[PDB]
């Protein structure tokens, strides 16, 4: 059984979920003039859906909520937009508390307020990919070379962002817990080593994805020392744990891709959440990649028809199914990466998304289960792991690719704004109403 | 909303869900030594698995009829095996109450009982495919030319039968309502006219197909008459209700898998169950079949890649989803049958069957809302419907595929008699509780 301080819950950003009336509407980041670019558009590296037109969390959140309760859950991680808390720079101010929009500050005070009155731990996110437009402009930075708003390779952006955080551990007084930032070496990589991705700005240089990756470890470390002198509540980083399967070059990827980063803000952080979708295949390259600096090396590839590179709504070449956005089904690789997870480092571990893209639900409930199987497993082997939360209770807005991925336990009809959970909602709340996954397994048999 | 007196629930048989243990084995039927029959095995025209094996409905009717109040389901409509109740012939034995099995009597009050008492209506079917031994033995039928024991090719199985009828209208007085029979229109045709269908006893004579159905079709008016002298409750029958589209070919089809039959049997029902899974799709042929007496004329042929002739698992010509086995989610297809039943005739209607063949629960969400969205259609056109019966609440013995075509909302570990729903359980008894398809309908957007 579950212990019964175990959280169940579900996890959201900012950005993909907030907007959807003109009084929510933020053209403040990076990520909103990378997705209304017009010459972005017509190469598909971004799709022609609108943010602006999403799921109304900003105003519906009692609702997203009380979808939370009523099966049970009892967490939820919500992202807050640095654009919207200082909608402008604060470089050479030393106390910004002046000029943060107060009025969002109240209004996120009153979201975490209300996920708290109903059962609701909340962990808060301060940062979920999006970058303030005054520090980050990634289409001066990609069609003009001008990198005097560059986000994570920007001189300030370290500096402004620790003053931001020294901000929201003194004013976010009511959390449960705080996270610097999810999955940095996904900005990292994506933003400057993964052209065919669609992330901004969409630069191929290895040495400005080490750049970010360095800003983002510098900016955590710093975060964390500052607020831990502000706030008593725990606070943690988020972060996209690859699971590299395959010949030698195994090592080698796994430390690119989780070890590297995790190495060095390890200690400073109260907990670490991981994030698991998929496995991925690798095989040693013939010729050695390397930075610059000498620091980053790569010498393996990934292998096409498994994990993240499968056919959509197939199969991989294991056999195993692939979802809406061609990802394999992997359950076991979620149990892999937490084991590795305790053999290096001695933290607590949640996890802080797991899902599929699926708006059939005919890879949800399965996926779910599996993964909840794989979890109560590492509980038996006595893993301090202490919560699993999925992505997402909701349909949003799944970056390039628009509304086309729906993560969603609950659909979102976009236009009309109306929810209506998938049965995957209902069987996650008889999951969490058995504190076990033990009287549902027999399902799985369907699947092998 | 549905009215509050409409009727939703289940339906089963005697031979797919009772036995598992040896305590209830019943050799008796010509099914039993059909489907144990070695040479049809090695031919494939049964499947090698052992009704016998299967999900103990005989002992383990409290946990199925919890699994079907817990939703909220107030009907469940159960076979009762005649083969069980005379297990010797009743030839030349006026008033045989002498010989039945009351043993076998008692047992099934206690089936009913207990079910009524958990708040389902139960309506109990006296005849479902399967045959006394001592009626029909279909292996020397088949195999050895030997028509003494012939079944509905008999002429005693129409005056047995009525004395059975009889029986069970005296003994069984806390029933809710009674039917005759179930699709006699697929154990003739099957039997007699369906050589690749793998039905008992596999003959192909077009004037034993006809045989077979004027058979039942005057056992089944003797029985109501007989059965409406002994109980007030309503006697009707259950049909195999095709609905047939393509050329103008496509009424001369209708009158012969539908009407038929009906039109000789109208005048003596209570009520109407539609049985309905899919469609057919029909052609002109370039000849006419007849029967020998003329009454039988066939001039169409059903055409592949529609209703029930899909490859498994795929996609009609159509684009429309076929489930495990071949069979297209055709949902205004129940309407429309729906509607030519309720044009043709005056008479109370209740969908007694719909399901799908399903393991994973990818189609049955899906094919459950869609259908009821049709019976709410239905109910708001004001037409005379009174219930929705899902095939099945679990996994049974699917005849000839024996268990390998799951239909259940809830899974069977034949081996370890094990019951887990599936996720579409859930959402129906959600749909009850709602009295309503409404809230629920924007999940049908996904299949588009």
């Amino acid at each position: 059984m579950f212990p019964q301080d175990f959280l169940f819950g579900v996890a959201m950003s900012g950005f993909q979920f907030e907007m959807g009336k003109e009084n929510s509407k933020d053209e403040n980041t990076d990520w909103y003039i990378w997705t209304h670019d017009l010459q972005n558009q017509a190469n598909g590296v971004v799709s022609r859906d609108l943010v602006e037109e999403g799921a109304d969390y900003w105003n519906s959140y009692a609702r997203v909520h009380e979808l939370c309760s009523r099966i049970g859950m009892n967490v939820i991680r919500i992202g807050i937009e640095w654009s919207r808390i200082f909608p402008n720079p604060t470089h050479g101010i030393k106390d910004p508390s002046q000029i943060a929009d107060m009025k969002v500050v109240e209004h996120y005070k009153q979201i975490i307020e209300d996920a708290k009155s109903r059962g609701l731990k909340v962990i808060v996110n301060l940062n979920h990919f999006t970058l303030p437009l005054w520090l980050h402009d990634p289409i001066r930075v990609s069609r003009f070379n001008d990198f005097s708003r560059s986000g994570w390779l920007d001189d300030r952006s370290v500096h402004e962002f620790t003053k931001f955080a020294t901000f929201c551990a003194k004013s976010f007084d009511d959390v449960d817990a705080f996270t610097t930032m999810n999955e940095p070496n996904v900005v990292a990589k994506l933003g400057y080593f993964g052209r065919l991705s669609g992330f901004p700005p969409s630069l191929l240089n290895i040495d400005l994805y080490e750049k970010a990756l360095d800003n983002q470890i510098l900016a955590h470390n710093k975060a964390y020392e500052t607020m831990k002198q502000f706030t008593n509540k725990p606070v943690g980083i988020i972060y996209a744990t690859s699971w590299c399967e395959g010949d030698d070059a195994r090592n080698d990827a796994m430390e690119l891709e989780n070890w590297y980063f995790l190495d060095r803000v390890i200690d400073r952080i109260d907990f670490l959440g991981v994030n698991y979708y998929t496995r991925a295949i690798v095989k040693r390259t013939p010729s050695v990649l390397s930075s610059s600096s000498g620091r980053i090396k790569i010498n393996w590839s990934f292998v096409p028809g498994f994990g993240g590179s499968c056919q959509r709504n197939s199969k991989s070449l294991d056999g195993r199914p692939s979802t809406d956005n061609g990802w394999e089904i992997y359950p076991e690789g979620l149990g892999y990466v937490l084991r590795s997870c305790r053999d290096r480092y001695k933290k607590p571990l949640y996890v802080t998304e797991n899902g599929v893209a699926d708006d059939r639900d005919i890879y949800r409930p399965y996926s779910l289960l599996a993964h909840l199987k794989i979890v109560e497993d590492c509980l038996k082997e006595n893993m301090d792991l202490r919560g699993y939360m999925h992505w997402s209770i909701i349909d949003n807005f799944e970056w390039p690719m628009g509304y086309s991925m729906r993560f969603g336990l609950v659909r979102v009809d976009f236009k009309q704004k109306l929810f209506t959970p998938r049965p995957s909602y209902y069987l996650f709340g008889q999951i969490i109403n058995s504190r076990t996954t033990e009287p549902f397994l027999n399902l799985l048999k369907a699947w092998e």
